[PDB]
């Protein structure tokens, strides 16, 4: 298994998204980029194009899903993920741009994410994300499955900062189900609160996830880049449903002022003896 | 039916993507845009979440659909889809901003393309796109459906003109399937040239379709904003997924240097003698 | 003497500006550009900085001036501009991008503008622009030195058309100097409006200038290019320094809605019989 | 005087600069921004144009000099200067906005840069910046002038740091004049080298500086903003016209591998008892 659940996470992130343009310089890129494919300060997760463009079938591993809702979720999945973990920010810009070059060119850059964890692990409204995390012992249980793999999933959201401080505090906590002032959650908040919503225990047959999220910002603008680990995507793909109002027709309040921009489903390799393991796709 | 294939086509052209956020004022936005919409220089597409929100079902709307497939097409669907055409391109620049306007709080602007007709028709590659469209008489019976309604797909491509350029003449051509000294097909170019991949004939039960792309330049880079017209989704997805490498396991060779950013199924809906008909979506 | 005259001027243009960087690499690039400087498709000015390199000095050519005023004329002065004219937008996109490669390593772009003449010749606030330019037989005579030679002076001034547009339309007409509704001038509008400004016969020892502007938008907003060309820099700099409140405290009122983002003066090479006249810079 | 010299400095920057455009409403933001001017997480530099709009000149303080030169250092002289230090990233991102709506509408933003403190003390390229620079105690006496103002300047260099990373290890060594594997001094390195252009001893009459400059990574690119405190700005100047090559043709290594974007001259009032003292000024 790599580290996506070491505590506590660096202070900046670096999440790199890669299009399979030309395969037959793929075993090029593969040699060069495994060997640093540490699973702490480098992860990795392979996609579904991935694995159809080799012919070979993983598992639980598909595309990101296309939820005909009234909210809009995008699907763009990618053929591979990197996930830069590190406290010196310029150390991964440094880094990103010398895996740029050794990928190229059998993959380009799709999509980058310039991250930082917003004061240990708030969101940039103030409300701290990470609260109902499964404990120390529950999160080795919650998102690694039985090889060792981790099925992770990937969105960009964008906030509408300016709108969503410009509500009153006790519409933005109606909101997001939670006070401001003191992180105690509102047992009287409309279903549509992001905490009813996606409250773990209400999922009857469904169990939970571990969240390893943090705040972006660029010149699309700035919120909060979330990444959801599980044993499998049915965790996730239930709860989404759920927000976008599938299950029921309420829509979670997280869609009147942020909106995805990008997602992706990507399956983490286990890590062996020697590196990551990439064995069953070979 | 409104202006979808009126020839020719203005040098510039401007598409508008908006996601619907506060669905309260949505009343005041679309008093102010219908009588807006004449089908000639403002046209109008409606996308599944828009009909979804209403709780309305249209036949034949749904989201872009999801390709398992070696190769990316996102699904960026949005909620709602103006086309605007003019010679003008500063007034095209200056109407966006007016629309941006009338339809806040309701539509939040999600994606805006500045567009133009390069040399009349032509590809910044170079080759005459849109030589195998259906003739004049053809066209209506290939883009329009019963009511009067087009259904119409949207994808932005984004091009690598350096790379593509860079390539000798003979792969150039081999990508395409035609010449680009003399717009000829190539008769022996491999299956996955583009014109192979796409031969409307080719597909046994299918139709054909009525194209009206323009090119693009942003800072996103350049290249093709694909737009598809055709009575019902079912000519253009079955193009898509055999360029996609899904009805066999030959990849379009336009992947090699191009892809798709976006991508979106939309609705167009039919001109009654007062404005555009809505009336099915109440 | 180039085409900085010839009417009517091209529907789109681009203004490319190099920094010199890789000097070793110069005799190349110049060997590469010259035979392409035709004068009317694609025209050339030589900045300070590249005539300082050379060590030979051009009579009349120095850097965009400081002018420690109220109000922010940036000065951005480079070494190489190249005035693209043409009707195809797209083709001017296609030959940037190859004159972008024909000049490394000697010059890095260091500027680019996406030009449009919008409606004929107005500025995108609606205000006819170009009405008081000299005519016909007055233009070579106030825009050509004595060897045929041109010195202009670019300036790429940013709009608030939000901010603009939003004033009474007596505002708006007081900050021109002219009536939006038929172009007439208000001969009693405030000393601060920009007719009232840059009247040219205001100017008691001073003469006129010929102004070849155009409308952009980019990333960084829209607004005017502007170009104003002379046989000297005397007529421009008396005029901006008249705006920016150097004669008398009264301040142009564009400030208040428009703010230049760059500034640079550069020399127009004469045209001799074999293409551009460079020879006094050797 | 304000903290401009405390040391450590903080893991993040942000750098904020202003254009007057509205001056009725300056006295409604300068009560709201000088209650907040603490000189340690937030340091205020008024601008050449800002004591120009308001009639009073204060000694020392000009806009960003013109140097005609064969390099290209612009004069992007603004009217007011924030200074935001902070180890959180976002709340810096946060407190600009707030602090870019409190100031309209007498300023708008005109510049803003994200930066951040590499290893420490490093710049991008690896080489240490900061090493000579004056001792705990001679900071105080080369950065502060009698009043307790300091003169800062400010450039925003971009760097192009694929090719400076493609030369040789001697060729990189050579044009900063200190080794990367040990920083040590280069005593035989061209005159051209950074060191040897601006070894702060060779300067026969004038003084040192303090420099406080931070890395920055932008849709712009990436590089270092370069910070340069002292009791007047002929220390930098004189520096400046060294590198440019003015005072003898020898041109600073620096220019062939980065540029710089930006350029200003700032004065840095002084702090009294009762917050940021602008007196001076009124
Ligand atoms: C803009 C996007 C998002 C924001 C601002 C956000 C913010 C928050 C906040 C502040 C909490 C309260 C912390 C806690 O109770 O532990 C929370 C809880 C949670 N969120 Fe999100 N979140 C976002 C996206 C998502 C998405 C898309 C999902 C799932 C598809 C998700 C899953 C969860 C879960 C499972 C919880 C635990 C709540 C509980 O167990 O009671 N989050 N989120
Ligand atoms: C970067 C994207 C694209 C480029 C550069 C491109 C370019 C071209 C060119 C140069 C032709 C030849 C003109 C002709 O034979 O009429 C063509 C034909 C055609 N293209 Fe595309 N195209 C693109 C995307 C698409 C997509 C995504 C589809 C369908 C899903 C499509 C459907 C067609 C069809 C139906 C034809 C007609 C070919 C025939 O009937 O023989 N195009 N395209
Ligand atoms: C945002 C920037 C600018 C805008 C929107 C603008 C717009 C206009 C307009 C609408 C006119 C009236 C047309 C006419 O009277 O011929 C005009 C006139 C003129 N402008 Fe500008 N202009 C700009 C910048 C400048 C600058 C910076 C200068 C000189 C330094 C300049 C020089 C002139 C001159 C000489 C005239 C002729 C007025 C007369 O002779 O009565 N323009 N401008
Ligand atoms: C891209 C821009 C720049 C880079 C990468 C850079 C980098 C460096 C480095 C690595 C050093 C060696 C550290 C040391 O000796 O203390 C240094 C020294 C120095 N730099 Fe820069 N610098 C830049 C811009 C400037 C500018 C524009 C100036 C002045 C106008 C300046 C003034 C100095 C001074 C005074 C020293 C002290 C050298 C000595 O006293 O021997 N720097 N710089």
């Amino acid at each position: 298994q790599q580290g996506l659940l070491a505590t506590p996470v660096p202070a900046h992130a670096r999440h790199l998204f890669f299009t399979l343009q030309s395969p037959e310089a793929l075993p090029a890129a593969l040699d060069a980029l495994l060997p640093q494919v540490d699973g702490k300060q480098l992860l990795l997760g392979v996609g579904a194009p991935l694995a159809k463009a080799l012919g070979r079938e993983i598992p639980g591993l598909r595309p990101f899903p296309l939820l005909d809702a009234a909210v809009e979720n995008p699907s763009t999945q990618h053929a591979l993920w990197l996930w830069l973990r590190g406290d010196e920010r310029g150390d991964l810009l440094l880094r990103t741009q010398a895996l740029e070059q050794a990928l190229a060119p059998a993959l380009s850059l799709a999509d980058s994410v310039d991250g930082f964890l917003h004061r240990g692990g708030y969101d940039l409204t103030g409300y701290e994300d990470g609260t109902e995390n499964p404990t120390d012992e529950e999160v080795v249980q919650a998102a690694i499955a039985a090889d060792g793999s981790s099925f992770a999933a990937f969105q960009l959201w964008k906030h509408d900062l300016q709108y969503f401080k410009s509500l009153p505090q006790a519409d933005q906590d109606n909101i997001i189900g939670r006070r401001l002032s003191d992180n105690e959650k509102l047992d009287d908040a409309p279903a549509s609160a992001h905490v009813k919503r996606t409250a773990q225990e209400s999922f009857e047959p469904e169990a939970f996830m571990v969240r390893r999220s943090v705040s972006w910002a660029d010149q699309r603008g700035a919120g909060l880049a979330f990444v959801a680990l599980g044993k499998s995507f049915e965790a996730f793909e239930v709860q989404l449903r759920r927000m976008s109002g599938l299950e029921d027709g309420i829509i979670d309040g997280l869609y009147r002022f942020s909106r995805p921009l990008t997602g992706g489903y990507y399956w983490c390799p286990p890590m062996s003896e020697t590196g990551v393991d990439l064995s069953p796709l070979l």
